[PDB]
C-alpha cells in the first residue's frame, strides 16, 4: 500500500528524519529488517553477554565469534548456533569485514556508546561546502540533547575498579607527552555507578556491550524512536527488508518489501509506496540500494559518485602488553570512557578510544581502536550476477592507517619499554588489525552523490539520511555526526519540499 514518507532503517539518520516527519505532521512508515529487541531469551535477558554468545549474537551465522581482540580468552565461549535473526552482522567482503547492527534502532543497539563530536576545523575539511557554524551552535547541541549524551563522574572514575584499564593506558601514554580526553556517552554513568555499588542490574559491569545491552545504554528505541512513535504519525515494521527501489509513472516511488520470520524464512513480498523516499539503511545498507537501482535500470538517473568514497573511519585494533606492575583489571566496564587525542588534522593523526577487554581475569593487555586519517576510499561496485554490492576496498589501501597508528603507539612503547601483543588477531603474527571496520563512512557522499542535504542527484523526494553520506572519516566515532546532519537536513528537507 501507500503512506506519504517511508524511511527505509531505523538507525541514527532514520531515527532522527522519522521523528521531524511525525512532528511536521507527515504519516511516515520505516520498514527495518531486523528485529524489534523487546523479548526476554531463555535466560530470561533480550540480549545475549559477551561470555555467554547464543544466536542472539549474530545476524544469521552458523557460529559465534569472539570480540576482536578477545579470542586468546573468549573463543572458549563460543558455540556453535542456528541462523537467526541475531543483533550483530559481521559483512564479508573480500578485504573489509564491516560490523552492523540489525534491529529497531541500528547500530545503537550494538555500539559502545561513545557520543563525541568531530573537531570543528576537521569538519570544515571534510565537508566545506556545509555552513560549520549552523552545525556546531545548533545541530550538534540539539543531537547531544536528543540522544540522552552524558559524562562521567570524574571522581568515581578515578576510583573505580571498573576503570583501572583506562587509568592505565592514561598514565602510559602520559610518559609519551600524550593527553586523553573523557568522551560523553549515551550509556547512563549515573547507572553504570548504581550497577557498581550493586544497587541496579549490571549492564557495562556485566561484560554487556556488543550484542546489546539489557540495562544503562540510552539506544534510539529509548530516545529518537520512541519519540517518533510519541507524534503518532510514525510506525515501524520490523524483518521487513526493502529489496528494489523504483520511480513510479507520477514521481512518487514504490518498493519491493521481503517480510521474513527470525529464521529467514520468506513470508510475503509486499509493494509500498510512497511520495517521500528517505534512505537510512546505513552507509552499506543505503549504497547497495542505489547502486542496485541504477545498474538494474530502477533508478537510471542515478550518478556516477553512487558507490564511490568509500572509507573504514581510518578504524585500526592494536594492543599493548603491560609490565606486570601495570593491571588492567579483571573487572572492566565495557563502556569506553577515555580516548587519546593525538589528532591534529594531519597525516599523522590518531584519535583513540582505549577499549575494555571483557576476558573478566588479569591479561595486562591495553587495547586501542584507533581512528586515523588516510585518504584511501573504495568503491560499492554492483555484481549483477550475485545481486550484490561488492566493496573493492584492498588491504594495502589502510597501509596509511596502520602507518599512523603504529607512529603513535611506538612513541608510547618507547616511553614505557614495552612491547605489542602480536597474537590477538589470529594465528599471523599481527600487532595491526586492518580488515575490520566498526564505522563505515559514505557511499552516497554529501555533495557528491547527493546535494549539500542529501537530496539523490537525478531524483526529487528521494533522500539519503546515515551515514552513506559521510565522505568516509570524521575523526572521532561517527554517530553524533550522522545525528546532526540528519537534523540539519530534515529540518531543510521539511521546510523546502514537503
Ligand atoms: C561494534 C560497534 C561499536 C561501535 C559502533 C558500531 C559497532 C558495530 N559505532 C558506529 C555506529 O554504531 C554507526 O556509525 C551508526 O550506527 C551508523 O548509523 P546509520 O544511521 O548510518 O546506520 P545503522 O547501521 O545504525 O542503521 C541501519 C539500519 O538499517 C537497517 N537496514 C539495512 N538495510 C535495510 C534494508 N534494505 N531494509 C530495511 N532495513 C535495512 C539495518 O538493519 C539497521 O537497523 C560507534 N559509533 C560511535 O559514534 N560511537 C561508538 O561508541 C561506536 N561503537
Amino acid at each position: 500500500g501507500y503512506v506519504p514518507a517511508v524511511v527505509i532503517g531505523t538507525g541514527y539518520g532514520a531515527a532522527v528524519s522519522a521523528l521531524r516527519l511525525g512532528e511536521a505532521g507527515v504519516q511516515t512508515l520505516m520498514l527495518e529488517m531486523g528485529q524489534l529487541w523487546n523479548q526476554p531469551g531463555p535466560d530470561g535477558n533480550i540480549f545475549c553477554g559477551m561470555l555467554n554468545p547464543d544466536k542472539r549474537s549474530s545476524w544469521f551465522k552458523n557460529r559465534t565469534e569472539a570480540p576482536l581482540g578477545s579470542f586468546l580468552w573468549l573463543d572458549v565461549v563460543n558455540r556453535n548456533i542456528d541462523p537467526y535473526a541475531g543483533v550483530l552482522d559481521r559483512v564479508n567482503y573480500d578485504q573489509m569485514s564491516v560490523y552492523v547492527g540489525r534491529g529497531v534502532g541500528g547500530g545503537s543497539l550494538v555500539n559502545g556508546g561513545m557520543a563525541v563530536e568531530p573537531k570543528r576545523s576537521y569538519f570544515e575539511e571534510i565537508l566545506p561546502r556545509v555552513d560549520s557554524s549552523e552545525m556546531y551552535d545548533r545541530y550538534f547541541p540539539r543531537a547531544n540533547s536528543m540522544l540522552r549524551v552524558n559524562h562521567i563522574d570524574t571522581k568515581w572514575f578515578e576510583d573505580t575498579e571498573w576503570y583501572k584499564f583506562a587509568r592505565v593506558s592514561r598514565e602510559q601514554a602520559g610518559k609519551a607527552g600524550l593527553g586523553t580526553v573523557f568522551v560523553p556517552n549515551v550509556y547512563d554513568f549515573g547507572y553504570m555507578q548504581r550497577e557498581a555499588a550493586g544497587e541496579v542490574p549490571k549492564s557495562a559491569l556485566a561484560t554487556e556491550v556488543i550484542y546489546g545491552n539489557n540495562h544503562g545504554k540510552q539506544s534510539l528505541d529509548k530516545t529518537y524512536l520512541a519519540a517518533a512513535l510519541g507524534t503518532g504519525k510514525v510506525t515501524i515494521q520490523t524483518l521487513h527488508q526493502v529489496k528494489t527501489i523504483r520511480q513510479t509513472k507520477d514521481g512518487g516511488y514504490a518498493l519491493t518489501v521481503e517480510q521474513k520470520d527470525t529464521d529467514g524464512k520468506l513470508l510475503a513480498t509486499k509493494e509500498i509506496s510512497c511520495r517521500y523516499l528517505f534512505l537510512g539503511a546505513g552507509s552499506l545498507g543505503s549504497t547497495e540500494l542505489l547502486v542496485r537501482a541504477r545498474d538494474t535500470g530502477t533508478l537510471p538517473n542515478l550518478n556516477s559518485e553512487v558507490g564511490a568514497g568509500w572509507g573504514p573511519n581510518g578504524n585500526i585494533m592494536t594492543a599493548r602488553a603491560n609490565h606486570m606492575w601495570n593491571p588492567t583489571g579483571a573487572h572492566q566496564s565495557s563502556i569506553p570512557a577515555l580516548g587519546i587525542d593525538a589528532w591534529d588534522n594531519s597525516d599523522s593523526s590518531v584519535f583513540a578510544e582505549i577499549a575494555p577487554m571483557p576476558a573478566g581475569l588479569e591479561t595486562w593487555v591495553s587495547l586501542y581502536l584507533a581512528i586515523t586519517k588516510n585518504p584511501q576510499r573504495g568503491t560499492f561496485v554492483y555484481d549483477a550476477a550475485t545481486d550484490r554490492a561488492k566493496l573493492n576496498w584492498t588491504r594495502d589501501q589502510n597501509a596509511p592507517a596502520v602507518n599512523a597508528a603504529k607512529a603513535l603507539f611506538d612513541r608510547i612503547n618507547k616511553a614505557n619499554g614495552t612491547i605489542y601483543r602480536y597474537d590477538l588477531f589470529g594465528t599471523q603474527l599481527k600487532a595491526f588489525a586492518d580488515d575490520f571496520c566498526y564505522h563505515p563512512l559514505g557511499g552516497c557522499v554529501l555533495g557528491k552523490a547527493t546535494d549539500d542535504y542529501g537530496r539523490v542527484a537525478g531524483y526529487k523526494n528521494l533522500y539519503v539520511t546515515d551515514g552513506s553520506l559521510i565522505p568516509g572519516s570524521v575523526g572521532v566515532n561517527p554517530f553524533v555526526t550522522i545525528t546532526a546532519l540528519a537534523e540539519r537536513n530534515v529540518e531543510r528537507i521539511i521546510k523546502q519540499d514537503v
